[PDB]
């Protein structure tokens, strides 16, 4: 089935990958430590083997600082976030109008309301010269934050993609979410994803947040094959019923 | 280095401009394979694979050149590449023709080698005459018995001795490649893919008559000796003349 299992998570067939030998999973050269010139190999399932999770860029980018390392995927304690993930933050703290947003550590928040929570896009991830994990990303603003017409109806779970540009310390991050297009969405659902962590975007905002402009290529594509992508039986069709304005 | 040279001549050189596979990672003459030395994506012809032609010609067209013959680093011998350097058995077997001249017939014509019952000679120039046919032009290497020496005089059992016996041969003469090194290297190890059978030592030198013998100290042709190329041996060998 040309199965990709690799300690990164991603599925990308993106350079060099290496084969299991009993399990016959796929996995990044670079993202193991391993030459594709080796004739044999076994994942670390199959060949339980201490990994280091957290994997460097290894096309080490140019805009890279000294001191600083760019990765693919980092974790934060237990759990893996990877370049491309949709996640929940903590919120802006920041009692002046004027600062930088200050976000608190995960371990502050009480109890888990998703919908009181910033979701947010990590483009980059990366520890600085004191390895600190932090990443850089773009928010995604939630109906209720648009300017539109009362009359405007939404998905309850739509979310709108902002040219937001943040940088937070890895530590603000509460958990992953999943945000897809509409057509993916009535498809099917990535595996080990949460009905209830699932939003659609197919609109970009401008600046102002008054106008929404149709997105036209998914930055960041899921794999739709089988062993990473539940089809549904049939299409699913959602509907725009939900209002910012009329809510009880 | 850390180079890898994998070209299609097949040579090792790291002399001449180069060009580096962005997929394999393995450096080839950008004058084996038609490109510029700044070409900002390459793929070498096993990861692009392409039409490709393996008899290179000469770029700097030598001076002295002989008329209507144009001139290769490597030429093909039906699906044996010869290259300037190579040492190769040569045909025996010969025919005349108009005068005395004598011509080395066809390695086809061979039914059982014999190594010992074949001339060996190093290749220095290849060219193409007018009507495309392939020849090559280098001297021989004398076998002990081939040599006037004295009566206490010792030898390897597979030393060679180079003499200064030049010939103009139909690359179809050739019968197969063969390995010729000076004792140290003899010693170190072997080029990768050669067998021991094919393998031999020259340290001396001989004179037209070969009753002179003269050390060798600098080899013409020095071989490569990177792993990628060759391969070491763990410990040095101790050949003992006899
Ligand atoms: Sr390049
Ligand atoms: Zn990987
Ligand atoms: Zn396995
Ligand atoms: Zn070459
Ligand atoms: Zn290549």
């Amino acid at each position: 089935l040309d199965v990709i299992r690799c300690i990164c998570g991603l599925y990308k067939d993106e350079g060099l990958m290496i084969q299991c030998d009993k399990c016959m999973v796929w996995q990044h050269c670079d993202c193991m430590g391993v030459n594709s010139d080796v004739e044999h190999y076994l994942c670390e399932q199959c060949d339980p083997r201490p990994v280091d999770r957290e994997v460097p860029m290894i096309p080490r980018p140019h805009y890279a600082q000294p001191g600083c390392v760019y990765f693919i995927c980092l974790l934060r304690d237990d759990l893996l976030l990877r370049q491309g993930d949709c996640v929940y933050l903590m919120r802006d703290s920041r009692r002046t109008p004027d600062g930088h947003p200050v976000r608190q550590s995960y371990r502050l928040l009480s109890h888990i309301n998703r919908d009181k929570l910033d979701i947010f896009r990590i483009e980059k991830l990366w520890k600085n010269e004191k390895e600190e994990r932090f990443a850089f990303g773009h928010h995604y603003f939630r109906p209720h934050e648009t300017h539109h017409s009362p009359s405007r109806r939404f998905y309850h779970n739509e979310l709108f993609r902002v040219p937001l540009y943040e940088i937070i310390p890895l530590e603000a991050v509460v958990g992953t979410c999943c945000v897809l297009d509409l057509y993916t969405y009535c498809k099917g659902r990535p595996k080990g994803v949460k009905e209830q962590d699932v939003y659609i975007c197919d609109y970009r905002l401008d600046k102002s947040a008054h106008l929404f402009y149709k997105i036209h290529r998914n930055r960041y594509p899921v794999c739709t094959k089988p062993y990473a992508f539940d089809h549904f039986p049939k299409k699913l069709t959602p509907k725009k019923d939900f209002s910012p304005h009329y809510v009880p």
